[PDB]
């Protein structure tokens, strides 16, 4: 679900930039590596031509040449490994550069996801709320109002229904009624 | 607004409601009562 997967993507760069953190390390290892390779070169160049410089007045001459041929030669891998040094250099800084170019695409992406989730979320929310309020075309708690309701009407109309019966006998009754009635009517007209 | 409104939908809602119940069981208890006193077209009573 995109969720969960919008989430992985930021775990993603996680690890991402911690990958590239020691990928640092590791050319960084070479810089340092590469300094201590130029420091010996430089050492080993000087001592040997150090013992050829006293050979040259002592015993062996031609010995003292081969020496220096020795010497001449390491300087030569002194030098190639200075060609390198130049490569490593330029890549570093290089991927300095790419780990903050991936920093800030990193930063970008995860605010960017957090507002986009919230407002996405909020929206939704609200859309809810507005349909649950209004229920545009029908509303089923009004026809659950209206289903009782309607026994309401049922119940009214069969109660004057008990009515409709209740009068059509009387007025046979009620005329004898009438007239035991008008006979109190009479004795007020004598207390009169 | 859309809360407000929707209070004043149940406050409404309610208090209908109730009278309606009320006035409804009021009525059905008055006719039961004027069925009973009548015996309308027949009753037991004046049988046995």
């Amino acid at each position: 679900d995109p969720e969960k997967v919008l989430e992985q993507a930021v775990i993603d760069m996680q690890e991402d930039l911690v990958q590239l953190r020691q990928a640092v390390a590791r050319t960084i290892a070479e810089e340092k590596r590469t300094e201590q390779r130029l420091n010996q070169d430089t050492q080993e160049a000087k001592k040997w031509e150090d013992r050829a410089k006293l050979a040259l007045t002592n015993g062996e001459e031609n010995l003292a040449r081969e020496a220096l041929a020795r010497k001449k030669s390491l300087t030569d891998t002194a030098a190639a490994y200075q060609t390198q040094l130049a490569q490593q250099r330029t890549m570093s800084e290089n991927l300095r550069r790419n780990l903050a170019a991936l920093e800030a695409k990193i930063s970008e992406a995860k605010t960017k996801k957090n507002m986009l989730q919230a407002r996405a979320k909020a929206a939704k929310a609200n859309a809810e709320l507005q349909q649950t309020l209004g229920g545009l075309g029908t509303s089923s708690a009004t026809s659950a109002f209206e289903r009782m309701e309607n026994k309401v009407l049922d119940m009214e109309a069969t109660s004057q229904a008990a009515g409709e019966l209740a009068g059509f006998g009387i007025e046979n009754q009620f005329a004898q009624l009438e007239a035991s009635s008008g006979v109190e009517d009479e004795l007020a007209a004598l207390k009169a």
